[PDB]
């Protein structure tokens, strides 16, 4: 009937019933796998079978009208009929603006790996389903970036491009994120910039983009429209807001010459809703300090500044047991938060975020008897057990609507020219 | 054929084949659940069915002889025959000392939640399968504690009590750990000592144990022998080695009056091997600093000293974004490591431990194509992504031999007197 969940920090118990509405993934528990097939929705070469589409469409429409505080029975029935007829006569159907808005928010609510879901009801939706060219995609994206950045007062938004038709005319953003720094393999063998974007940077260069060989060069947008070859578009520098890193006490921190972008936006995910699939739907929220201070700046395969910060603090960087790494990573986190705050750019520390999600989870179980959550992604990369999420048992399941991963476009794309 | 595993810090790929030898657990991924049924092996009221026992026995014997560098075919066949005959004539069978040693080490190797498995081959085995009374259990346990403590130079050991026969004569240690501090609900409503042991402490008191109402009172051993009612035995103070907490710089840290025991030993788990079950098999290794500094001292449901340490450091304890918690927990971790080191008591910091396990995992895949690992338990409660384990994809599966959890004895015990 329900799965029992326990919070070992408060002793509180919760009953999960929502998992029954899961779509089942089948299968050596693969919890720590980053990109499993169960969270990936691949490409197609033919339209969605009507026997599959119609049932999902009905299901979604029922969910939509079932969300209203005061039911609108006639509208419900009418919409059910209109959708069916549209599917029979066209082979698919178009969501109303309100349905799309509901779908985007529900898919956000259903994102197990997002710790900021308490904000789920606050989301700006940009309808670009009429987009037809790469140039138009670029314009829509620039508008998204501008609205979201909002001069430092970050706002959550999502831009919905045309849904997948037959699978050969997909709208896709080849970039993993809207804003990301380039990575270069220098002549002397050293790596410059973000080491994690070496391959994608080389791809942009291969497509005509001009490499600037800097530490923080913003990558261009590689846009695919109507299934045609991807076109490169440089992001107008005036639209990219950045924060220069400074430490409240360590004046030498500035000497590191570090900075980061204010806008965190995923650009390569697919929105699934009522049998439909939107291969291009970039969305954004705001940053959590640890993402930059810990992952971007301290991962060894990224900027890897940990040791350098250690020496500058005068720590015993040659003795692991000294816990110098713990001390350093924290000052870096302090720098990130301090800089964003000083420059009036929205950001949240991991402690506040963790308590925020706990409140949300509590609200979700009360509202719909559950909240899909991936513990591995919800617990911060530092001070894990200091946050309440660490002590909270969670159930991870895939509902609908949902935001899926996709197979890298360059691996499945059929080149024309 | 094999599952692909990737380390995102080195890019290294691994092929897991060992998971095929898993015993299958069936089923809303329940990865973050602490005590799931799949990791629990409950009580019985009748002997193990021969149709089930024999196949497992054969399987184990084959594994044992199959581990030798230079095969001993005749011995193998002979043992297979002897076991079968013993099972038919007695209804069960006895493992040889060497088989038990192999079983205990293999079960350790198969513990997905243990980060210290690189030491798997270094284990002292105490054969107490001839034990018959609670008094004898107490003596065996005191010997274990003495050998393991070794005046600060901690040694890994396990004491194997008589295997389960019919299920009504089980040898069980009611304590979760060999050494643990009491928790008291004081008259003024405040909690004194380890808040997590309130219930078990009350149980000891109900069994005649005399409460000392201290902050660090070592709990007595509650021993069950031959299925009879549990008897209480106080642990001789001379056998309990403790470390007084001091900070290398903060002279005021000592004013906190903190200390902890040097011997980390689980006492309520069950060893499963070749169809047999040993409900009582206490084992120990050595401490990892974070267990004490982070979980014992900083969990809110435990000693909860975080805020107090924060104020004493003069931090902004009323502003989460200041990251005062991160700064404090680290100094506490520094104190723990410093104190254990100064007092010459074996301990490992989480960084060294993490790199140690990574080496082990590498060895395991090379040796047998796999290593069962629970990421959620292997990543430390602080500085998660700073350790390599965080970036390592892992497969969690249950093999055999294996150390299982058990249903709390006081919930299933049938009282005599
Ligand atoms: C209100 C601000 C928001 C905050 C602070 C927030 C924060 C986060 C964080 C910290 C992560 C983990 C990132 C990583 O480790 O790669 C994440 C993941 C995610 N978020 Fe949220 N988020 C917000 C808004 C949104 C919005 C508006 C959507 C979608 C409509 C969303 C969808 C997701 C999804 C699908 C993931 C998983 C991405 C992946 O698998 O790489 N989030 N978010
Ligand atoms: C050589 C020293 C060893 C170290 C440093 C070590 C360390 C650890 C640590 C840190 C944990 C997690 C504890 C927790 O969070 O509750 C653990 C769990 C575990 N260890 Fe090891 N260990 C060692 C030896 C052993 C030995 C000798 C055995 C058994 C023969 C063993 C069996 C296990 C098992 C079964 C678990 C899971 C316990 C549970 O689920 O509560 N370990 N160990
Ligand atoms: N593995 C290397 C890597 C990955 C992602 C980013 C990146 O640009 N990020 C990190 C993930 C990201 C979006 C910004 N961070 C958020 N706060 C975010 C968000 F606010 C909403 C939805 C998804 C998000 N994910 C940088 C580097
Ligand atoms: N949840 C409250 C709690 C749990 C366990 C202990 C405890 O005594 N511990 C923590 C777990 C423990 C054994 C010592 N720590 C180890 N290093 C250990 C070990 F060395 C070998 C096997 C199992 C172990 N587990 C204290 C408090
Ligand atoms: C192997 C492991 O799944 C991987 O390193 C993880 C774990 N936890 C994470 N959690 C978040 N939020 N983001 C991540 O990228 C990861 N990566
Ligand atoms: C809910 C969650 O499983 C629980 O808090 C965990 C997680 N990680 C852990 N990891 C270890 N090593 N030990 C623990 O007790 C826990 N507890």
């Amino acid at each position: 009937q329900y799965v029992r969940i326990k919070n070992w920090g408060s002793g509180e118990i919760l009953h999960d019933t929502l998992h029954h509405k899961a779509t089942s993934d089948f299968t050596s528990c693969l919890g720590s796998i980053m990109n499993p097939k169960s969270l990936t929705r691949g490409p197609r070469d033919k339209p969605t079978p009507l026997e599959e589409l119609l049932p999902h469409a009905i299901e979604f429409i029922n969910q939509y009208y079932g969300s209203f505080k005061e039911a609108k029975i006639e509208e419900h029935l009418a919409r059910l009929e209109a959708v069916t007829k549209e599917i029979e006569t066209t082979g698919t159907y178009q969501l109303t603006l309100d349905e799309l808005i509901f779908a985007t928010k529900m898919a956000w609510r259903n994102a197990p790996r997002c710790i900021g879901r308490i904000q789920w009801s606050n989301l700006q939706v940009f309808d670009a389903r009429n987009c037809s060219t790469a140039q138009e995609m670029f314009q829509h994206i620039c508008r998204h970036i501008l609205y979201a950045t909002n001069n430092g007062n970050i706002r959550s938004a999502i831009t919905v491009f045309p849904q997948r038709s037959d699978g050969k005319h997909d709208f896709r953003l080849w970039n993993s994120q809207l804003i990301r720094y380039a990575g270069y393999q220098m002549p002397d063998g050293t790596i410059r910039g973000d080491a994690a974007t070496l391959e994608f940077t080389q791809l942009c260069i291969d497509l005509g983009w001009k490499p600037r060989y800097g530490r923080f060069d913003v990558l261009p947008l590689v846009l695919q429209a109507d299934g045609q070859d991807p076109e490169v578009f440089e992001i107008p520098p005036d639209l990219v807001l950045e924060v220069t890193m400074e430490h409240p006490k360590y004046e030498w921190f500035q000497e590191l010459g570090l900075k980061w972008y204010a806008l965190p936006a995923v650009a390569n995910m697919l929105l699934e809703v009522g049998g439909l699939e939107f291969p291009a739907c970039p969305f954004n929220g705001w940053y959590m300090g640890t993402e930059i201070g810990v992952r971007d700046f301290c991962d060894t395969q990224r900027y890897n500044i940990l040791e350098e910060v250690g020496r500058r603090m005068g720590l015993e960087t040659h003795t692991l047991a000294s816990l110098w790494k713990d001390r350093a990573v924290t000052e870096i986190n302090v720098a990130v938060l301090h800089s964003f705050q000083k420059q009036n750019v929205t950001i949240m520390d991991h402690h506040t975020a963790s308590e925020s999600f706990m409140k949300h989870m509590q609200n979700e179980y009360r509202a719909r008897g559950g909240c899909p959550a991936d513990w591995i992604w919800l617990v911060p990369p530092v001070s894990g057990s200091i946050t309440p999420v660490f002590h909270q048992e969670m159930l991870n399941y895939v509902l609908s609507p949902f935001y899926y991963y996709q197979i890298e476009p360059w691996k499945t794309h059929i080149w024309q020219n």
